[PDB]
């Protein structure tokens, strides 16, 4: 939407562009996925509306060469207060295995380090998503717990992880460019 | 959105076409709502209720086009349709649109969708005492009276009038030329 | 509890006692409705509604004693009442304490305490179409028709006549004697 | 309530009492609580609980009585708890009835309930950084350190430490005698 200055947030990598899926990067991510279709956008307009400074969740559509590959979130409740940030993803099939998934991490988490002056960022995985968890080493994450959850019916556990502004800046490697953040800037605190 | 058949949905009446809020038809309605927070509040709104959709409880609003212009908004909603086949409806019109009917037209338009497509037997919409526009519409359209409310509006007491309008009434009355296209895709999400 | 000044309310009227219930008085309530699933939902909805109490959205479940057993409860509640001055109520009664003018005397009791200890100016209340017996209590205390409401109970449609009483026809109608006891130390938390 | 089951179970261990709060029971919580909007605002929670209790999330907040006075409360909770077998605690005790040992024998009691009754594999707690007693129970009950949050408490950062403890270590490492009474006729409210 061209009301919403969050729209207009911009963040690049050297292969990457991530940004709030509008109406036509929403039709390419369930394209990508392919009940599905109206779930997915069910789900990204019910975070795109709760908005509100102390509870938040920003779904950036990831973007190579233009085309949207998947979805890398950014998401806090009482960031204000924490400075502490939270992140989930997915990434379509035909896109794993080429780095995305470690550069679209590192574009959120200078994001939310450098332009938001987060503390701390979290994660969580899924231990037999070995994938993402190598997203988190490479990231410099720290082992931050256990959990076990429902997952379609079964016991999943799931490896939690912890990066804090000072541990992200040693292990950083990629570089990232923010803008249209100015006019976002009020929205966050 | 081109994966969700509401989006196909339209509803034609001879000055008027009601269809789903695309984004630039949001940002249109936006537009003429602006003729600080209300971009976003507006932007959610439409969000939530897209999002919301269930065949228990669906709020479906409608832009309101003339001549290519989105000028407002014509909403249907019902918890419990399949069991209630009661729907209730609300809408805005952006100011520089009003006084042409185009209120009494994009009523009546939800009301034909209501009973000719999704076979309600009743249909029920509420305006403030204070709100003449709403309360033209509604005797227009021929609801009967349904009742005296209160409710706050920004700290105060206000009045709200009820209104009422059953199948075979709005059968045996009604004087609007409707068309419904893209609802047969659409006809599974509601029964 | 003895930390709600709420529970302290008594109101009374020459055959019945109402108050906010308490564990034994809950319990009694759900023996007298078993007359496996029930005595949980019955607590669930008991407790959420003491819970919930808050200025400007309240419920109260009154416990309705007849020689000292609970027998049915009759409910007040008003989402903005410092705003809109305007009660709603509504109410069960155990089936073998039906038909002995209990239903009548128990509104009488809600009436009198929300015109004259909270001040309202309206009153509301409805009924089901297929429960006259409820329908002709609020016609013997005065109440007007006030429209019609289709709802889903137990899975079908039920249709519902709302009513509305003013403080004049509320006046009019009264016949039933009512004490109020405990409210002074209430008063805060409705205004 | 003579109307739910969840009421008739006690624990007891060789100084305590634990049992869903009665009205009676929270009446005396809230005394010693005491000891404005707090009356109210205990009792609609303790309320809330009572009325959420779901098969596939509910929360057990026990009145922790010591001859007769009620000194606390610990709760046990879980989330999809017949797949996932965690549970999860959170407790408080009356300023007057800190350091007696209390809190770590309490914690025991609910950890025999989740361990021996409800069959559970895993248990969890948090304590804030800065609650010493909360953080050397978890110790004491042989919990291992299982990560680092932050949280907005009153309107500032305060970190906390999170435990997780397992049936096997419990197992091995349980030191206090617990008794469980009134659990068969709530064993079906607690599986699928
Ligand atoms: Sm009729």
């Amino acid at each position: 939407s061209r009301h919403w200055p969050l729209f207009d947030l911009r963040i690049t990598t050297p292969r990457l562009q991530l940004q709030l899926p509008t109406e036509e990067l929403c039709d390419q991510l369930i394209d990508t996925i392919l009940d599905l279709p109206f779930n997915t956008l069910s789900h990204l307009w019910q975070q795109l509306a709760g908005f509100k400074r102390d509870d938040w969740s920003l779904p950036l559509a990831v973007l190579v060469d233009g085309r949207a590959v998947g979805v890398q979130a950014l998401s806090s409740k009482d960031f204000p207060i924490t400075r502490q940030v939270d992140s989930g993803s997915w990434l379509g099939l035909r896109y794993q295995g080429h780095g995305y998934g470690t550069e679209m991490r590192a574009a959120v988490l200078y994001f939310a380090f450098a332009e938001l002056e987060a503390q701390v960022a979290t994660s969580r995985s899924f231990v037999d998503n070995p994938a993402s968890i190598a997203v988190s080493r490479r990231n410099g994450y720290r082992d931050n717990g256990l959990d076990r959850v429902a997952r379609e019916g079964a016991m999943a556990e799931a490896l939690l992880f912890r990066l804090t502004r000072d541990d992200w800046q040693r292990h950083r490697t990629v570089e990232v460019r923010v803008d249209g953040f100015d006019r976002c800037r009020p929205l966050f605190g």
